[PDB]
């Protein structure tokens, strides 16, 4: 059944914690595992980070760590390194359900020069290869919890969640799942849909994929799961399978979702934003809607929820 979790009193706030801790006084958490979420075909690393803060930095679902990775900051000497948000991919009690860890779905990010392909270690990116680089015991510096955009709505505990993830955009969405179906929440009984869109380069870039089956098989009536593999598909029009096309697949269903109330979340590349209102404007004209409205009325009933980068 669904996991034990502690300690309860997670759930009393009735607010989320904001900016307990600052870049000039950053928390020294420490690292549990790093693992690689990902298999060789996949165009870059993708690493599952666990953050041991020792119940010093609660969060919410859907809240973002900062880190500041070690050195300087290059456009200021002797200054620490900027902050890098990082969605948070567990849920308050975190991995080991124990409210002492938080983890992170980290990409690496990789420079290759675009004529000869040749890396340049220096250009690439420098948190999220220390991240992935991190070995147990490593201390990493956290600043946050923030923001507040990705907060699940829980006041209505069978309200549908349309979750559109790419790449490591599903980190959020890995959190509330996990707190709808996996661990065991006495004041948050979920009796929605839950419905997962993720888009990822092919399948061994998939992130999190025998867990969001497994909600399949547990929760068939509560759980939706659809992947866009954009270098193993191709979409209607001969594009590369990228999650708009897989939202156009179920248009019908997920307007009238949208019609009834249902919360609709993006996060992950920025990119697929404009392909994403460019679907769903071809979807509200075939059906005699306008998109334009439809969003308008969405954002207002704050239905519309978007964290892209
Ligand atoms: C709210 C929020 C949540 C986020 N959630 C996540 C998440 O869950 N997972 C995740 O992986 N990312 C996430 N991101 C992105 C993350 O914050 C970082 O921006 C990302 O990890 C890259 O930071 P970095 O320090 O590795 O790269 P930086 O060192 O900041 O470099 C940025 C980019 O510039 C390139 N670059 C550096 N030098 C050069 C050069 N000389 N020429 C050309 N290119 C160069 C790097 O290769 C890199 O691609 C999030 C962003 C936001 C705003
Ligand atoms: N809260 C946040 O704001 C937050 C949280 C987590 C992540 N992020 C951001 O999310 C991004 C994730 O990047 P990643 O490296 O994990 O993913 P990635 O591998 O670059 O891309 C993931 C998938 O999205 C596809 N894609 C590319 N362009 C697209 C478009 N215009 N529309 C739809 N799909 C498209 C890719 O296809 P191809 O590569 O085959 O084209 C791939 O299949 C990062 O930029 C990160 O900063 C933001
Ligand atoms: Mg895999």
């Amino acid at each position: 059944s669904k996991v034990s979790v502690a300690p309860l009193h997670l759930e009393s706030a009735k607010e989320p914690p904001l900016n307990t801790y600052k870049p000039k006084e950053p928390f020294t958490a420490t690292i549990v595992s790093v693992e690689s979420l990902v298999g060789p075909k996949a165009p870059g690393e993708t690493c599952h980070i666990v953050i041991d803060h020792g119940g010093n930095v609660p969060y919410w679902e859907g809240q973002s760590y900062g880190v500041i990775p070690p050195g300087e900051n290059p456009k200021k000497p002797g200054a620490p390194q900027n902050v890098r948000l990082y969605s948070i991919a567990s849920t308050r009690y975190g991995d080991n359900f124990d409210g002492r860890t938080g983890s992170l779905c980290v990409r690496r990010a990789v420079y290759y020069d675009p004529e000869t392909g040749k890396e340049d270690p220096s250009k690439n990116g420098v948190c999220s290869n220390f991240l992935c680089n991190s070995k147990p015991g490593d201390k990493i510096q956290l600043t946050g919890p923030s923001g507040k955009i990705m907060l699940l709505p829980e006041e209505d505990p069978n309200a549908t969640h349309i979750m559109i993830a790419t790449g490591t955009g599903v980190a959020p969405f890995r959190g509330y799942l996990r707190r709808m179906f996996m661990e065991d929440v006495p004041n948050y009984r979920f009796g929605g849909l839950a419905w997962l869109f993720l888009g990822v380069a092919n399948s061994d870039s998939l992130l999190y994929d025998e867990e969001f089956t497994s909600y399949l098989k547990q929760y068939p009536d509560n759980f939706r799961y659809d992947k866009a593999l954009s270098r193993e598909q191709k979409n209607r029009s001969g594009g590369k399978m990228y999650v708009q096309d897989k939202i156009e697949e179920y248009s019908d269903e997920i307007f009238k979702l949208l019609d009834g109330g249902a919360h609709i979340y993006f996060c992950g590349l920025k990119g697929m934003m404009p392909g994403i209102q460019d679907t769903l404007k071809k979807v509200a004209e075939r059906r005699g809607e306008s998109w334009d409205q439809k969003l308008a009325q969405l954002k207002k009933n704050k239905q519309w929820h978007v964290e892209v980068a």
